[PDB]
Parts: structure tokens; C-alpha cells; sequence
């Protein structure tokens, strides 16, 4: 019911426990972090992270494809985490060079 989410930056690692109905990028604004994004919405790229542990329920997203979300990308704005997760922030550029 709450899952501890680690984030891993581009200047290092966040962590913060996150209820599993609240979407990872709320909780971490609620925590003082601050994260890209742009519409909130599950409909860009700019708030993409990389699920490396963990698994997320991101269906409220429609922006990635099938190849994408199994190479572990992830909408945070639009992402619940399921179990204790650890993501890679910061991915747009990764994603959108795919
Ligand atoms: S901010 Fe656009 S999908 Fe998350």
C-alpha cells in the first residue's frame, strides 16, 4: 500500500515512500523534489523516466508505444508504483532517440 520509490537522478539517488494510489511524480513534488514534466497528462515525453527495478501501473499514459514500455520506459505523471520501484529520471533525450 505504500512503496518506497527510488530515483535515480542525473546527480544521484532520491528515495521517498509513495502510496499506491498516488502518482510517483505528485509524491515527489510532495517531497520537495523537483522533476520534468510538461502536461501531466500522459500525452509527452517530458516527465519519461526508465523503470530499473520494480514494476509501475502507468495505463492512465497513452504516449508510449509497445516496443517502449517494454524497454522499461515510464510516464511518471501517470505512474503508480506497484511494488518498490527504482527509476531512472531524466529520459526524454533516450527515449526520443529511440
Ligand atoms: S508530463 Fe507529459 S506524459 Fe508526463
Amino acid at each position: 500500500a505504500s512503496y518506497k520509490v527510488k530515483l535515480i537522478t542525473p546527480d544521484g539517488p532520491i528515495e521517498f515512500e509513495c502510496p499506491d494510489d498516488v502518482y510517483i511524480l505528485d509524491q515527489a513534488e510532495e517531497e520537495g523534489h523537483d522533476l520534468p514534466y510538461s502536461c501531466r497528462a500522459g500525452s509527452c515525453s517530458s516527465c519519461a523516466g526508465k523503470v530499473t527495478a520494480g514494476t509501475v501501473d502507468q495505463s492512465d499514459g497513452k504516449f508510449l508505444d509497445d516496443d517502449q514500455e517494454a524497454a522499461g520506459f515510464v510516464l511518471t505523471c501517470v505512474a503508480y508504483p506497484k511494488c518498490d520501484v527504482t527509476i531512472e529520471t531524466h529520459k526524454e533525450e533516450e527515449l526520443t532517440a529511440l
